[PDB]
């Protein structure tokens, strides 16, 4: 009525002037991409709206130590991989674990890795890599640890932040001709500043309690809230398991977002799915799932069919 279409018009214009995503209503529906990387929780790829990461984007991802930040990363490299992707890793923590790698599912023959000398090297070695055309995915680790080489010779100015910047600017172009996905490991407190507004998606990422089982504590549950998202309505927030030594339990995140949908209906103690019982506990259930791969699949089916998530 004259003033739905000025706004709708406005919008469009600003849409058109700035891109896609640069305004939304949060109530709003994502639009689906041809292809992302999702991420191995299906309650995370729903809470990112398209399903998983987008490619050609910047991603942060950022929380304390022992957070689950790098896990969440090496799933991702593991889902790129599993499509017949090329991952490379830009390592200057040098804390990387390659058996618990290994356990997520990451191919660690196949992943590149590379130990730069100064934060300009890694920056210009990753602007190559991605230039290439050769690369789905590449995961900086991390922001903190990028020390300058003025400073690593010992000759002060804020000049991380300025690194930062034009590496970012002169990447996000790279990035978006050639469809790859960099992702950025960043600290809680210098260069995080540009990262906020190249960054196309910002997780926050955080423990929330431990998980125990008896006496000894089997894992972690681990928010991620999407503090920033160009492709979707930001702000939503996920809660996943993280076990000590296998990853993201991608069978958990189908029992949570099973109940949540009225898929798999709970009694008390039971699980049930479609007059069938699962276990008894959210552990049982989630083994079987796991010795049962063929109803894991129809359960993540019929939930990316009823929120409308496309291949």
């Amino acid at each position: 009525p004259d003033r739905e279409k000025a706004l709708e018009l406005a919008v469009a214009q600003i849409e058109k002037s700035y891109g896609k995503g640069s305004v939304m209503r949060l109530g709003d529906e994502a639009r689906q991409p041809i292809s992302v990387i999702p991420t191995g929780s299906i309650a995370l790829d729903v809470a990112l709206g398209i399903g998983g990461l987008p490619r050609g984007r910047v991603i942060e991802i950022y929380g304390p130590e022992s957070s689950g930040k790098t896990t969440v990363a090496l799933h991702a490299v593991a889902n790129a991989q599993a499509a017949g992707g090329v991952a490379a890793f830009i390592d200057a923590e040098h804390a990387l674990d390659p058996d618990y790698a290994k356990k997520l599912g990451v191919d660690t023959d196949s992943l590149l890795v590379s130990q730069p000398d100064t934060g300009e090297q890694a920056l210009e070695i990753a602007d190559m890599l991605i230039r290439s055309g050769a690369l789905d995915i590449v995961v900086i680790d991390s922001v903190a640890a990028l020390v300058p080489r003025a400073e690593l010779e010992g000759e002060h100015v804020g000049l991380q932040a300025r690194l930062m910047s034009q590496a970012l600017r002169k990447m996000t172009g790279a990035l978006n001709n050639s469809g790859t996905t960099a992702i950025f490991i960043n600290q809680l407190r210098t260069g995080g500043k540009a990262l906020k507004f190249y960054a196309s998606v910002r997780m926050d990422v955080r423990r929330v309690e431990t998980l125990k089982d008896g006496t000894n504590a089997v894992g972690n549950r681990t928010r991620v809230k999407v503090v920033k998202n160009k492709c979707s309505p930001p702000f939503k927030q996920a809660e996943f398991d993280i076990l000590y030594g296998k990853g993201i339990s991608r069978e958990g995140s189908l029992i949570d977002m099973g109940v949540d949908q009225g898929l798999i209906r709970k009694s008390g103690a039971w699980f049930t799915y479609e007059g069938e019982q699962l276990g008894q506990g959210k552990e049982n259930a989630r083994n079987f799932l796991v010795e049962n791969a063929d109803v894991a699949d129809e359960i993540e089916k019929k939930i990316k069919e009823k929120l409308g998530i496309g291949a």
